[PDB]
């Protein structure tokens, strides 16, 4: 009866979802590539020479040129470029996952004094040597036995923790978070209007702070010295 | 009359590396994309039809060709992507980096009764749903419980950190991972002949795959019926 269809029609649909999902995840770096054209055809009239008479005369435009005939021998090489590069996007959006998630790992190590515990303390660490950075926290101290650190925070990853490493690593990027808060202090009024502006505005005065781009060591090297 | 002599000797160095670097960093955003070219080497003539005569009537062509006539619009926003995009080639390579600090903590969880030290159980008992990625283990628990758990360890901060979550939503093909090992074994002088061998015969094996390619689905079913 109708039973033997509920088992049947699981095979339409795992055939035709693999089908149609094989062949897109597959076409998409060529259409990325022919995507570029938009550079290619920025200058237009595109007709690839690579399309050469060597077998076949007809010139097959220039995105696909021949399929083997002539110069068909670099898509290949275009492809090993670019899939390999989707990985990559892949792998972001993977790093932004753990992020978001909190599931993933973040235990920090980092000097400090903050306490949120139960009856804790009274023995702590009393390390004088390795500066005040801190190890794994099996027991950080050289000679602590009842130690207890912190734990993964459920906000911002080693994303932040970063931040704090660099932070500490770098002076100048402390001087960059006044920007980087007037920047995040940026409405969608605020946000689209940079945006809005970015075209058809900056390249006019990049060709003059060009000149003033050249002189901004001077004054570093200036305040350095002062 | 030495310490005039350094503090202008160092300004002469800041005044080289400065300026080196900012025109090397000025370089590479129009290096890439030339490279690419391999495009219009790949397609044949390279030349930027776009060259509109109005102002410039210079034919000169082979692209990058003015700075400010005719179209010049879109050879500013790619080179800021390609720079934004080597800016993440650079993050990746940190990346790497970060993983062979070995500082780079991973803290992880498993199940087992191993100790890195001399570690009393007591009766450690208190399991949960979920073994790993449990409660913070700072002796969060019913009771304390007396709890030693693992620090950071020192290994490939990256691998052995997402191999994890890769078994954990894996192992689907953990087999070919164990043949990935077995073919790991060609970089020496084996590596070069492979990469040759994948230069001069890979097309004509791509028309074979793609009409296997279909079938192989039909063999995934029968895996998932056998």
């Amino acid at each position: 009866m109708e039973n033997i269809t509920s088992g049947f029609l699981g095979p339409l649909l795992v055939l035709q979802a693999g089908f149609f999902l094989l062949t897109r995840i597959l076409t998409i770096p060529q259409s990325l590539d022919s995507w570029w054209t938009s550079l290619n055809f920025l200058g237009g009239t595109t007709v690839c020479l690579g399309q050469n008479s060597q077998s076949p005369i007809s010139n097959h435009s220039p995105t696909s040129c021949p399929p083997t005939c002539p110069g068909y021998r670099w898509m290949c090489l275009r492809r090993f470029i670019i899939f390999l590069f989707i990985l990559l996007l892949c792998l972001i959006f993977l790093l932004v996952l753990l992020d978001y998630q909190g599931m993933l790992p973040v235990c920090p190590l980092i000097p400090g004094s903050s306490t949120t515990s139960t009856g804790p303390c009274r023995t702590c660490t009393t390390p004088a040597q390795g500066t005040s950075m801190y190890p794994s926290c099996c027991c950080t101290k050289p000679s602590d036995g009842n130690c207890t650190c912190i734990p993964i925070p459920s906000s911002w990853a080693f994303g932040k923790f970063l931040w704090e490493w660099a932070s500490a690593r770098f002076s100048w990027l402390s001087l960059l978070v006044p920007f980087v808060q007037w920047f995040v202090g940026l409405s969608p009024t605020v946000w689209l209007s940079v945006i809005w502006m970015m075209w058809y505005w900056g390249p006019s005065l990049y060709s003059i702070l060009s000149p003033f781009l050249p002189l901004l060591p001077i004054f570093f090297c200036l305040w350095v010295y002062i």
